[PDB]
């Protein structure tokens, strides 16, 4: 069964209403979230292995909107149970995105690449 | 700019109007030929480095549909355009299979590999 996919802008890619987009031009969590929000957009956030599950195919390691208050997005909302399997790396309060379905803790001043994400409505 | 994206299945990545599935079961290329026709779908066809520029992305190497049986053609029975893929000798054979960037490595057909499934309207 077909159907269209977004809005999205033209360059980047749709899945399930989603738009994505990677930037190899490594940043710290901070300047990642800045560079999404000039474009409209926040930081990866996880919200559904279902409607995500292209995720699965995503390598190496990115920096989602993912950080710890001493877990929550970006937006303030909560990190749904059943969704990401958490490891320690590096001491920090920031993660990045690993397949599959896992987040790094990492520091959020280390410089790596991320990955932007947009929904309209 | 925003725009809808599509038509394409549901569980299907859309860019550029054109869809793509990645299927992680190995299989050679005929057999990958055959699951892409069942899902009314072809194996990828690389036309455009503008079109596909996210192809740049892709990870690993995987099935498309270029064929040698004259020059190397798509399944469809168009020319492979000049000017897009590097071609790679790599096995005796008379299939290739996409690696990034825009590479096109030369393999024996019977050699199971993942593949990428494509849709267009
Ligand atoms: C950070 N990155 C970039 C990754 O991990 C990378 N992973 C793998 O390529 C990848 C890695 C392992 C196994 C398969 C793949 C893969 C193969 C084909 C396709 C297909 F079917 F899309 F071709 C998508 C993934 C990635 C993840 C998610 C989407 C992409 N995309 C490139 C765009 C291609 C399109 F044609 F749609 F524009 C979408 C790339």
């Amino acid at each position: 069964t077909e159907s269209y996919c977004g809005p999205c802008p033209k360059n980047w890619i749709c899945y399930k209403n989603n738009c994505y987009q990677f930037f190899d031009e490594e940043k710290n969590w901070y300047e990642s979230q800045a560079s999404c929000m000039s474009q409209n957009a926040s930081l990866l956030k996880v919200y559904s292995k279902e409607d995500q599950d292209l995720l699965k195919l995503v390598k190496s390691y990115h920096w989602m909107g993912l950080v710890h208050i001493p877990w929550q997005w970006e937006d303030g909302s909560s990190l749904s149970p059943n969704l990401l399997t958490i490891i320690e790396m590096q001491k920090g309060d920031c993660a990045l995105y690993a397949s599959s379905f896992k987040g790094y803790i990492e520091n959020c001043s280390t410089p790596n690449t991320y990955i932007c994400m947009q929904r309209t409505v």
